[PDB]
């Protein structure tokens, strides 16, 4: 009803909350996944649902995790006119946590650079996908 | 959560009991003498099965109860090993739990004897934290 | 006994040690001797001394072999106040191994009920008491 | 290896492991831990812990035992085996002097060799554990 | 000593054992396993397992730590130790390179040395076992 | 102040040294080489036992003094561990301090070897505000 997600959120730490709940952003380079390259999945830190895979991730120099594309209708994009700018925010569909923004200067074909906060993700190694419950995606590798 | 994988991650005795319908030894458990307050969930489904409210100080060697939770535990006719007893198991996680005998504190006069190795205990002060908020009213 | 006991103890499997030396209890309906009903002699698994008889072994629903009463003075009753309780333990004399416990809910004429672990016992058929050196007890049949 | 250290490890090996590595036995086919194993990692000598084969050179065989196209470094050794009345090439680990199995020239190229090894003489180490357990020096193979 | 093996043994050490041997610490005096130990045997490296001292050269000391007059076959090495603002001589294991302790020239022997070793860095092996343990190689010492 | 409760809040080492007459590791404790002007007190009774004026360098790895302060310290034969030594314990709290050896820097030649584990150092610039003014005169 209203105590699984509302509870998970309550158990988040300062930054994780600030980001996901207050749409803030973590420091560049001083986060956990910006340079991380282990094979695996990046799940919603709140709803636990798959958001990005280690395969679409790449090396940018912005200081935050960067992917070219997201996962199956699990990540939503929406206009963000806040802060006197005009950007495209990225949020998760199920847990509606702020993730970050998309930019059109990526390396992929479509040229998208999904710039996400480490603080909104729980990384799950490939050798643990089946245990955690992500056998359904174990093929994406 | 995946029943198949979680079961596959249970301890030998937790598997033996819940899956092979085994019986853990007496007095050598974590909940036979347990008297703390809170819920006892299904080690597999996480669904609550018994409450500290109904638990009573029996001296048979396993955590006994006078009453189960609003049907989360079912009664099955068990005629194994030459006897005619009443087996108790979880409807959702379908885990073996134990047996129900007609010899408890009453008025039910029932002694739901359950294996510790089939139950995870969730402290009464960590229920809203673990998501068992709709059960706190029972305390 | 002396050193025989040592090598003899080193023989026992995990459960027999846990039971006989560590006073643990084997699981119910899941031991070799609760069913049995075989005409023989239940010997001490450590000292080889006769502890119980197949004749004094009655059917029970507890799930452990049970005997109305033991043989010789090889079985000894000790006041057991283990686990915040008052009971009556039973152990062999010569070997000093935990057998189990006795009660007063068993069939008369004495009313006692010796509930011993299978782990602490070693069966011996009637056809083998003579050759196995138990000639002296063979009369009990 | 040092007498006591080797002796220590040998003392650990269960029946089958001891039987094959020390007595040159063979494990039943299709009934061993690594024939169909395919997880990316290192196949380590169960006695000396020295790496013997990599998952990268393992191939699906229908013989029933883990098959590799080649061994790692000079740790695996070939040796004439005229036992049982025939002529085959045995393979043993140099350090532990552990009997591994045999090599056949019916392997899937390029060298056409088929190293048929018993799981009983190996201990798999996952790639994601390599550094942690002190196999960094091999982590480069992946 | 091979890195991977080295690591397995270290992972096996307990709190204090790790602290001393790895972090160069010292176990509490009089409250260790071999200070008052006096059994005919070998005291081997708890990591490399090589023999470090003999029960023979071990002697009673009121210091509270295994005291030996000398080590065996250069498996123990001395090294200057100018830490804690003092001047002492550290004693280290060759193969395993674990802190053992210190030496002092206040020994009772013909050469007056006093090797003060933490029990934690040691694992006693009785003589009547030396031959099955793989130490057949040292039985002659006794 | 309460004895049982004052000690019930002690450290693993503190309780060991203090209560079990154990002893800490050399060079690996708070004051073996500490030389700040002030007084060392009983972590338990909070009473003065030594002054840094009596503390000196000892390559043994444990704070060492040539003498204690008044009656807070008592001597006692400790023929344990198969040897004859002279233990030092506190008068009030009755906690194991360590031992006295007759190899000190004199003039008495006594070396009081104490465990940092049974001490609380108090700097001269806090002696008053802490209540040890009547001791401050010792500097």
């Amino acid at each position: 009803m209203a105590y699984n997600k509302e509870e998970k959120i309550k158990s988040l730490n300062r930054m994780q909350y600030e980001v996901t709940q207050n749409n803030g952003t973590e420091p560049p380079f001083q986060n956990e996944y910006w340079d991380h390259k282990e094979e695996g999945l990046y799940v919603d830190i709140v709803s636990g649902k798959p958001l990005f895979t280690s395969k679409d991730k790449f090396d940018s120099q912005c200081g935050w995790p960067s992917f070219t594309k997201p996962i199956e209708e699990e990540v939503e994009e929406k206009l963000d006119t806040s802060h006197g700018m005009i950007r495209t925010e990225v949020r998760s569909r199920t847990a509606d946590s702020h993730l970050g923004h998309v930019f059109n200067d990526g390396p992929g074909p479509n040229g998208l650079r999904y710039c996400i906060n480490s603080a909104a993700l729980r990384f799950v190694p490939k050798h643990k996908l089946k245990e955690e419950g992500y056998e359904s995606y174990l093929h994406l590798f």
